[PDB]
């Protein structure tokens, strides 16, 4: 008996199901529903999507209402593990069938369910859907706008309800949130309609089980529309203006003036949207992130307030210590007055080494993916600095194997110099492309390089016998070391060609010599030369960007550097909006365009300038 | 630009003479289940495939199983 009644819902069989219950009620509460998943009979059909399913639906619901069970027929959810909160109203919503979730809603259907299941909450994002387990969230996600409106005003709806993760609704649709190419706008729409409907402030001010605001989420997970659309949050209408994040102070032609709030903006708040964007590296879109209003501005003034003259502090100190410890280590014994040059070494070298200490220690394994762009000059500096130390750690005792880190800490620091490069502009768009050409085609060239210059080094050194005796210089081509040698000095253009080698074979020795000149000379190197224009031709627009993003982060890594005091160096003023109390800061830019032309009614003050 | 094709033709190549490389036994590692459609006899083969798109939003007619996932 349950088993017809269940395939019968599937077809959509309107005079079928009537007589099929009919005698089900006459049989006798424990009659329609499935004992391994709780699917019950109502919901059984809105899978099965039939141009009949509202009719049995409203059957169903009937005779539902005319037996006095209702509650357990309507808010039943699942029992498997995947399903652990699927109801009606969730099927229903997802099969944009706003007329029967109408139904089910109107009838008393459980809004503030939860979907907690597993498949609901998905770990690699391809084995399941994750929408906010949540009816409301579910239609806000799946651009269904009429059940978002039909679904907030009701008497029981919880629009600050929070699932197993912590997030709500605003969460939710942030986590959905994609970018224009593989969908549409409808979610900042979707953020914006709930966000007015709800009218509070409470939705974007709680945190998840991640320490984090919808928009501080917006900032981690790399949804530059949605945190374009909450910095620059402006409503015209005053019923509710609170819930804005820029106001226009003043509009004088074309000429505006804008106040931006930086509540979580500013890093004066621990976890903040500018070092959430500028410190985190797990996303692809982080340059067109910091391209913002509030944030671009802030790294402005930031840059030209403190940044600058730490970065040229910093720069100083470093060639300074450079060339003390190049003069002091050229001009070796091999002096009272020239005790504090080495003494600074000493000092400034122990400095580095601590603080690249302590910078290592707390640094992430996640940026220390890709390719070493933005921690391998730590790791450098570090090097150098304990290089130093040991240096000076040999020469305090008799140890003759002190001169070598010396030498190698004079190279090395001098090679380290070319960091302090980024804080003009064209030397940073250099030095960003010296490390995307080393490594990306320097590093193949050089692999390629050695398997021909090993390989050729190997098969030449076999072709030559003993030498003579009284007699040691009959072919340069000795041993592998020196055929390697000599197969180096000719790629490199130095030397002489010699031929007449102690070779039983000298035509093989010349075809081989002759192949090795041709892979390397004519090939390998040509191609190089070939690959790195197509390299710098890439890098050449995809250079503005991430030395701005390297310059940010010495930016932030200066500010985090300056003690509890002497930061009392913030944005710009205090008054900000219109509310009586906790005007907290704000960021005044001013903006040209000559294309609205429309009446001012947003403004705020009536006299424009200072 | 055409160097993210020709590679994988190689690689198709060297994974398709690898397999034939393979004895009679030791091939049992068929792609996917064996349930592909709702004919009686003869299921044959199948290969799951999942895609996402969030431009179609229309209702799921032609779905074969009620319940999502595994
Ligand atoms: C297109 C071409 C350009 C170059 C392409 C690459 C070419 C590379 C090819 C190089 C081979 C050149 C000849 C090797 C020497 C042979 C003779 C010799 O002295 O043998 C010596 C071995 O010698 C070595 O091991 C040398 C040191 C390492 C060589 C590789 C450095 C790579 C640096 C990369 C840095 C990172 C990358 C840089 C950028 C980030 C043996 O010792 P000896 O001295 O004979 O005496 C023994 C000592 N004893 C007596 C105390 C016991
Ligand atoms: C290997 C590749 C090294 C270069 C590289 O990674 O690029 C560097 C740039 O590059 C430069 O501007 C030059 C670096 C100095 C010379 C590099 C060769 C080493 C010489 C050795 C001579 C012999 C000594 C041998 C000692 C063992 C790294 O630049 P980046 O990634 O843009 O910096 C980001 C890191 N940060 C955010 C923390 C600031
Ligand atoms: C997560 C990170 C947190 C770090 C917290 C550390 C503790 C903080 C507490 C205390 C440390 C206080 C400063 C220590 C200085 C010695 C350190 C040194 O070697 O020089 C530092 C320079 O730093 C300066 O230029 C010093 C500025 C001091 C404050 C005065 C500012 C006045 C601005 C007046 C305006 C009007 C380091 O320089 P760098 O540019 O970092 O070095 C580059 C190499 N790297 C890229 C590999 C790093
Ligand atoms: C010169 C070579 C010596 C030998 C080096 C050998 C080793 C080679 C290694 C490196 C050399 C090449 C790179 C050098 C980078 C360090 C300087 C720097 O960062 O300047 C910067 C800060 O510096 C100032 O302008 C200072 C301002 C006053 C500070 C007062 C402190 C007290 C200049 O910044 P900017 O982007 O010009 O300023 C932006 C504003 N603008 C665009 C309107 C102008
Ligand atoms: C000591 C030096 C060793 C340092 C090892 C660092 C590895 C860096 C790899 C690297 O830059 O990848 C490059 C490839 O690079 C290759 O294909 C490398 C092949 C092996 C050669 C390694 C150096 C040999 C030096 C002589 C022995 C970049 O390749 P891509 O196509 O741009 O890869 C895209 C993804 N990526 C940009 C995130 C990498
Ligand atoms: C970076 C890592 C890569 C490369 C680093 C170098 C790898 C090999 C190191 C050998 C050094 C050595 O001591 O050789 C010795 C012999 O050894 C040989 O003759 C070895 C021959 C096979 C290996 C090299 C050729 C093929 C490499 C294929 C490419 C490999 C992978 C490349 C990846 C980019 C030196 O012999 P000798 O000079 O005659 O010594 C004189 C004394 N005697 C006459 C008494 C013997
Ligand atoms: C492969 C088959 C064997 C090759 C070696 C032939 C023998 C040889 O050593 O001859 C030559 C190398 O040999 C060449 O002339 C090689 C020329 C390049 C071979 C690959 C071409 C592509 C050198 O031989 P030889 O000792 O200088 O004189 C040969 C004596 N005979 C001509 C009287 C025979």
């Amino acid at each position: 008996l349950k088993k017809r009644i269940f395939a019968a819902v599937s077809e959509g069989c309107v005079e079928e199901l009537v007589e099929l219950l009919v005698e089900l009620q006459e049989l006798c509460m424990h009659k329609l529903t499935a004992s391994d998943t709780g699917k019950t009979c109502l919901m059984k059909a809105l899978l099965n999507i039939n141009p009949n399913t509202k009719e049995i639906v409203r059957i169903l619901l009937a005779f539902a209402e005319e037996n006095d069970i209702l509650g357990r027929f309507i808010n039943a959810e699942y029992t498997e593990e995947a399903y652990e909160g699927q109801t009606a109203l969730n099927i229903a919503i997802e099969r944009r069938q706003g007329d029967i979730a109408a139904l089910l809603i109107a009838a008393g259907a459980d809004v503030n369910a939860h979907a907690k299941g597993a498949f609901f909450n998905p770990k690699y994002q391809h084995e399941g859907f994750y929408f906010g387990e949540t009816p409301l969230a579910l239609a806000a996600c799946t651009n269904q706008p009429e059940i978002v409106q039909l679904l907030m005003e009701h008497e029981q709806t919880d629009i600050t309800s929070r699932d197993s993760r912590g997030n709500n609704i605003l969460h939710a649709l942030v986590t959905v949130a994609e970018d224009f190419k593989t969908q549409n706008d409808f979610v900042k729409r979707m953020y914006d309609m709930i966000l007015l409907r709800s009218g509070n402030w409470e939705l974007e001010t709680t945190r998840n089980n991640d320490g984090l605001t919808p928009l501080q989420l917006a900032a981690k997970m790399g949804k530059a529309e949605i945190l374009k659309y909450i910095l620059s949050r402006e409503i015209k209408e005053k019923r509710l203006r609170s819930l804005s994040r820029k106001f226009t102070d003043w509009a004088y032609g074309p000429v505006s003036s804008s106040l931006y709030d930086l509540t979580n903006v500013d890093t004066t708040t621990d976890n903040s949207v500018l070092e959430i964007t500028v410190y985190n590296t797990n996303i692809d879109n982080r340059h067109e992130m910091l391209t913002l209003e509030p944030l671009h501005t802030l790294l402005h003034m930031k840059w030209k307030k403190f940044a600058k003259h730490m970065f040229f502090l910093s720069f100083c100190f470093y060639f300074f210590y450079n060339i003390t410890l190049t003069l002091v280590s050229y001009y070796r014994p091999r002096g009272w007055l020239q005790l504090l040059g080495r003494m600074f070494v000493l000092i400034w070298a122990m400095c580095i080494s601590v603080k690249e200490g302590i910078a290592i220690f707390l640094l992430r394994p996640s940026d220390l993916q890709s390719i070493l762009s933005d921690a391998w000059f730590h790791f450098v500096f570090f090097i150098q600095a304990v290089l130093v130390i040991l240096s000076v750690f040999l020469y305090l005792f008799a140890y003759k194997e002190y001169l070598a880190c010396l030498v190698l800490a004079m190279a090395l620091g001098w090679a380290n110099m070319l960091y302090y490069t980024r804080g003009f502009q064209s030397m940073g768009m250099y030095s960003v492309m010296i490390q995307k050409v080393i490594l990306h085609d320097v590093l193949k060239f050089l692999f390629v390089y050695i398997v021909f210059l090993l390989g050729f080094g190997v098969a030449l050194a076999s072709l030559i016998e003993k030498c003579p005796k009284d007699n040691k210089d009959c072919s340069s081509y000795g041993s592998f070391s020196d055929a390697v040698l000599e197969l180096f000095k000719l790629t490199i253009g130095l030397g002489d060609l010699n031929i007449q080698q102690n070779s039983k074979y000298p035509i093989l020795f010349l075809f081989l010599l002759i192949t090795y000149v041709i892979l390397t000379f004519v090939l390998l190197l040509n191609m190089l030369i070939a690959l790195m224009g197509e390299t710098v031709e890439n890098v050449s627009k995809e250079s503005e960007r991430i030395w701005r993003l390297q310059r940010a982060r010495t930016i932030l890594e200066f500010e985090k550097m300056l003690p509890e005091w002497l930061r009392s160096r913030f944005r710009m003023g205090e008054l900000c909006k219109v509310a009586e109390d906790d005007f907290r800061l704000c960021l005044r830019i001013n903006e040209v365009k000559w294309t609205e032309w429309k009446t001012h009614v947003s403004f705020l003050n009536e006299d424009p300038g200072p």
